[PDB]
């Protein structure tokens, strides 16, 4: 069916949990040896949110080539993204290893540090110009070069050097600061600005590394950029933009990390935000 309509078809029928969950029941199961591990325990933030062994991202690292984070590789799209939890305070180094060692220009966080009353990741970058960090384990630096402060999110750049060689790179933080603790947003507008930023950056393009996007999970939120992002992306590639369809696209994407799109109440926001977006779009 096309989408606006089956929309509507499964509002009417407030039948949105039978439909994820017949997602939950096809979705792809692949081992995640790797991630489980005994020396790895102090490297997952949750022990039910694992990437799977064929797709995980490997640091450039002998001793322990281990980090929570995934490549969803989405082959007709032409679009690749790294998945992965808030970072840990014993694995914030690790992070900034990947976005050097893979070549991202941004990094896309949808949550903040602390949400209901409770730490969701680690303050991972530095907060004022003045005070650089320093991550020893992996040798990087990492220096607040601008913060640009928005209503419903906060671009900032970043300058990580190499110290082992002194090359230095610009990195583009985008941080989308105002997702509800509880629930879901109630319109997508502020969410797909914030998308069609990330695109206008150059961010998303091919002349550069994977984007890093992360929530505190990895799975949810994170889930709902990328799955948003592939969909418009299809529906301007291909001849007839009705044949999109969001459930398999979001099949497809779960055979490269588990979990994506937590909850009916995700699943249904990013049918709107695909839906809005594709009028916007032309
Ligand atoms: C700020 C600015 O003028 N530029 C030039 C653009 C390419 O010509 C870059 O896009 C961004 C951006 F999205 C955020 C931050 C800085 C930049 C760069
Ligand atoms: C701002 C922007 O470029 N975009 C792209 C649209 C998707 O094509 C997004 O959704 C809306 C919208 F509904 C209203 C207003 C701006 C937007 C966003």
């Amino acid at each position: 069916m096309e989408m606006e309509k089956e929309f509507e078809q499964i509002d009417k029928s407030g039948s949105w949990a039978a439909i994820y969950q017949d997602i939950r029941h096809e979705a792809s199961d692949f081992p995640s040896r790797v991630a489980k591990l005994p020396k790895n325990k102090n490297r997952n933030r949750y022990r039910d949110v694992s990437p799977f062994d064929h797709s995980r991202i490997k640091l450039h690292q002998e001793d322990n080539d281990y980090i929570n984070a995934s490549l969803i590789k989405m082959e007709e799209a032409q679009r690749s993204y790294i998945l992965t939890q808030g970072p840990l305070p014993n694995t914030v180094g690790h992070f900034w290893e990947m976005v050097w060692e893979q070549k991202s220009r941004g990094v896309v966080m949808l949550n903040r540090v602390m949400e209901k009353g409770s730490l969701k990741c680690a303050q991972y970058w530095p907060q004022k110009e003045e005070k650089e960090m320093i991550f020893e384990d992996t040798n990087l630096k990492l220096t607040l070069i601008s913060e640009d402060i928005k209503s419903y999110y906060t671009v900032r750049q970043l300058e990580l050097e190499n110290l082992t060689t002194q090359e230095t790179r610009e990195i583009l933080h985008f941080h989308y600061t105002t997702w509800p603790d509880f629930g879901v947003p109630e319109s997508p507008a502020s969410f797909l600005n914030f998308l069609f930023k990330v695109r206008e950056s150059g961010s998303l393009s091919p002349e550069h590394g994977p984007v890093v996007v992360h929530c505190s999970a990895g799975i949810g939120r994170s889930g709902t950029f990328c799955l948003a992002d592939t969909c418009l992306l299809l529906m301007d590639k291909r001849k007839d933009p009705s044949s999109v369809d969001i459930k398999k696209v979001l099949l497809e994407m779960r055979k490269f990390r588990m979990g994506l799109i937590q909850t009916a109440d995700q699943l249904r926001f990013s049918y709107l935000a695909v839906i809005e977006g594709a009028k916007f779009i032309m």
